[PDB]
């Protein structure tokens, strides 16, 4: 199957994601709409249910609204049963229309549809080459008070937030958001926090997602990743990747293109991507708010490409469920159109929040979750997506391409996306009133005459190369032209690998060009993977079995016909199955600004390193207070580990003295190991 094929659940780079609040799209079946106050036909009270369902989505798929738009994957609201009750925050009746207040992760939300409806929707999407991505919010249940934040395991009850004897939840009050630990271990407002170190919860959630992947979901958009321990998440991911690997991204909110240490961290160590708020901010500051210029935009591109191990897996967007719509009264259509184009031709997996093609407005929650107004295919923005979306599939330079600043200034940007012998050039002039005389533009386009892929719908123009040298031209006011160049690759050149972390035995997908149809050999580091280990092999996609080599960070290489492909770095190989173990050290007092890390005899703790590979810095305030620190780590299961803490501050490392501490991990689930600092 090609990298392109709907089948490719491990890579979304060639797709376009359509984010849609299920309830706010189409009530394709009235026979399942809420009754009474908890419902509102008009859908004027955005806080109540409006009727949207899975049949509605099915209908749109079937009349090619999506197929005409160009979107290749739907991102739906969480499908699980949510609380049936209603909460009255400040006199206003609030419903769980959003999907985010789960009560039974093992049952479908009746208001969206049934299990068979869901199955019906998973089959109809694949038939048209559309993938389905789902929201999964394992952080918490529903707001305490609605239903005492109860959780049912497929009907049967697990426990409520109150008189929670076995401790399935956290009872440390709610997060004031003053630190990463305060956000992880304390509730989100009234949202009942689950205690993941609790083993039945750890297993409830591995068992839950398993069910959904089993039914055919193609990707999972995890919610509130900054509110759950990394260690746990990673372990959960290894469970998923070991069963049915699927593209997983999470939401870790940021408020700028500004780099963030914990953000970049999670993005490179959890085993899942993030939503690109750094990008979003720059895309909005330049195109929307007029608070930064093309420089800011370019500066973001280089920096993100530099911070994230695999920038191509981040998920770009111009707006979403947690912000003001891109469109407002001062923002004009061309500007929306420009942001879309910029995003569709950009690096990463892009997502369009529902109704952007219909210029929908709505500032803040919930006005930005208005009902889908039209199914019009005429808008210019609708046009732009249909034109461009298809390119991610046809041109691999858009999909896996690098980015090169080829001409820039305050209003004008011309960047280059190139992968192997393929290219795409994109010129953007955010100035709505004055055009720009471009002189001395240089690209990698072979000599020839190029026609703006956008047929001029965004005042685009044609160009002419002369061995990369483009002839002098004028870029009209508010223009944006795209000129590409494609050809058959003849050299194994790796474009993606999914997932990027796993234990030996798992199956990974390598996407790219020029692999030929004759099984060569894979290279996990310096270890050739051949023959039967290579489950599948064709020009654009090779499915290969992760060899059983020492856990660690490898680079992947595909050698087709003796020619070695380029190397895909930072591919993480696990020791084996994981379990989440909480490490607690006592009397581990420190000096001002001195911190506590952890490392031991397995790649998962960092193989005795004191660097960027050691676990930490351990927490010291919510679950355990200073001088006791603690930190939840993903760690090989069943195996006996040796570990040791260490304080680190200026540059100087002080290891605990005496022998190494020891712990033989549990064969499954979770565990806690307490130790005294030596
Ligand atoms: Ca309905
Ligand atoms: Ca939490």
């Amino acid at each position: 199957d090609p990298d392109t094929a709907v089948t490719n659940k491990q890579s979304f780079s060639t797709d376009v994601i359509y984010q849609v609040f299920t309830d706010r799209f189409l009530d394709g079946n009235p026979s399942n709409n809420p009754t009474g106050a908890a419902y509102d036909a008009t859908c004027s009270n955005l806080k109540l249910y409006c009727g949207g369902d899975w049949q509605g989505l099915i209908n749109k798929i079937n009349d090619n609204y999506f197929s005409d738009l160009g979107v290749t994957a739907l991102w739906i609201s969480q499908p699980v049963e949510n609380i049936f009750a209603t909460i009255n925050y400040s006199g206003v009746t609030n419903t769980a229309y959003h999907g985010y207040w789960a009560r039974d992760f093992k049952k479908t939300n009746p208001y969206f549809g049934t299990m068979a409806d869901f199955q019906n929707l998973i089959t109809t999407a694949h038939a048209k080459g559309i993938k389905i991505v789902i929201d999964f919010a394992p952080n918490h249940t529903s707001p305490a008070d609605a239903e005492n934040g109860r959780l049912y395991d497929n009907g049967t009850l697990v426990g409520g937030y109150t008189n929670d004897t076995n401790g399935y939840f956290h009872h440390n009050g709610g997060s004031d958001f003053s630190s990463l630990e305060n956000g992880i271990y304390k509730n989100l407002y009234d949202l009942a926090d689950f205690n993941h170190n609790n083993a039945t919860i750890d297993k409830y959630f591995k068992d839950a997602i398993k069910l959904w992947l089993d039914m055919g979901v193609d990707g999972i958009r995890v919610d509130a990743v900054k509110h759950m321990p990394l260690g746990w998440q990673k372990s959960w991911m290894s469970s998923i990747y070991a069963h049915k690997p699927v593209f997983t991204f999470g939401e870790w909110f940021l408020g700028s293109a500004a780099s963030d240490a914990d953000n970049t961290d999670f993005a490179n160590k959890s085993g899942m991507s993030l939503l690109d708020f750094r990008f979003n901010s720059a895309v909005r500051n330049v195109f929307r708010d007029n608070t930064s210029n093309m420089y800011a935009l370019d500066s973001m591109i280089n920096s993100t490409a530099t911070d994230y191990n695999q920038v191509n897996d981040q998920v770009t967007f111009i707006d979403n469920h947690d912000m003001d719509r891109f469109k407002t009264s001062a923002v004009n259509n061309r500007r929306l159109e420009q942001a879309l184009a910029f995003t569709l031709t950009s690096r990463g997996v892009p997502a369009i929040y529902y109704g952007t093609e219909q210029y929908l407005t709505g500032n803040g929650d919930p006005d930005n979750r208005a009902k889908m107004p039209s199914f019009s295919k005429s808008t210019t923005a609708f046009n732009v997506i249909s034109k461009l979306a298809p390119l991610r599939k046809s041109n691999p330079a858009i999909a896996y391409g690098s980015t090169q600043q080829r001409w820039i200034n305050n209003d004008v940007y011309v960047y280059e996306r190139k992968f192997g012998k393929s290219v795409a050039v994109v010129a953007v002039n955010r100035n709505l009133s004055t055009s720009a005389s471009i002189t001395g533009l240089s690209t990698s386009l072979p000599t020839g005459s190029y026609t703006d892929v956008l047929g001029g719908v965004l005042n685009g123009n044609n160009i002419t190369s002369t061995n990369g040298s483009i002839n002098n031209f004028t870029l009209a006011a508010g223009a944006t032209a795209v000129w590409q160049y494609t050809t058959a690759e003849t050299t194994p050149t790796i474009g993606h690998v999914g997932p990027v972390m796993g234990k030996p035995g798992n199956v990974v997908t390598i996407d790219g060009r020029g692999f030929g149809s004759t099984k060569g050999t894979v290279y996990f580091g310096t270890t050739a993977v051949t023959g039967a280990a290579i489950t599948s092999w064709e020009d654009t996609q090779i499915k290969v079995t992760i060899p059983s080599v020492a856990a660690g960070n490898y680079a992947v290489k595909v050698a087709a016909s003796g020619v070695n492909s380029n190397a895909y770095n930072n591919f993480t190989i696990l020791t084996g199955d994981q379990v989440t173990v909480r490490f607690v050290v006592n009397n581990a007092s420190t000096t001002l600004g001195q911190n506590l890390y952890l490392t031991g005899n397995v790649a998962e703790l960092g193989n005795w390193s004191t660097g960027s590979t050691a676990i930490g810095p351990a927490f010291n305030q919510v679950i355990h207070q200073y001088p006791t620190w603690y930190y939840d780590v993903s760690v090989p299961a069943g195996k006996q580990l040796e570990f040791k803490f260490f304080k680190k501050n200026g540059s100087t490392i002080t290891w605990e003295s005496g022998s190494n501490h020891t712990f033989t991990t549990p064969a499954s689930g979770t565990a806690t190991v307490t130790v005294n600092w030596q």
